[PDB]
């Protein structure tokens, strides 16, 4: 009888992101200030994926990255700061996906992937 006897229930259970801490206009003004005073740097927000239990949390989520730095170098930096073991899986996701081009400047990435507010958002995880 195709599991007709089985019913579903939503199980409930019992620290804010940058977008939660700052309004859109506040973020746009931050980016304006960065563009004015640090024209060769890319504003980048890096946060831990919601629900990630393997990787620790970083002490800083807001970064200025020199234009020439590529994703491989950024991954190395973040892994070092998280103090990960060499065999630990790690992914740095931009708009939910891994970047294919890991040798190109982050400014080039920025032009494709930036948020409407002008920040570039990344999330790190031990999967995806």
């Amino acid at each position: 009888h195709m599991g007709s006897d089985i019913d579903e229930f939503d199980l409930l259970e019992g620290e804010k992101t940058f977008k939660q801490r700052r309004t859109f206009e506040q973020r746009v003004e931050d980016v304006r200030l960065i563009r004015e005073q640090h024209p060769t740097k890319i504003p980048v927000i890096i946060e831990r994926y919601k629900g990630e239990k393997q990787l620790p949390v970083l002490d800083k989520t807001k970064f200025l990255v020199p234009d020439h730095v590529n994703m491989s170098e950024l991954i190395k930096i973040i892994r070092r700061r998280l103090q990960l073991n060499a065999n630990q899986a790690f992914f740095l996701l931009v708009n939910g996906h891994s970047m294919v081009s890991v040798s190109t400047p982050i400014s080039e990435v920025y032009e494709s992937e930036k948020d409407e507010d002008g920040f570039l958002y990344m999330v790190y995880a031990s999967q995806e």
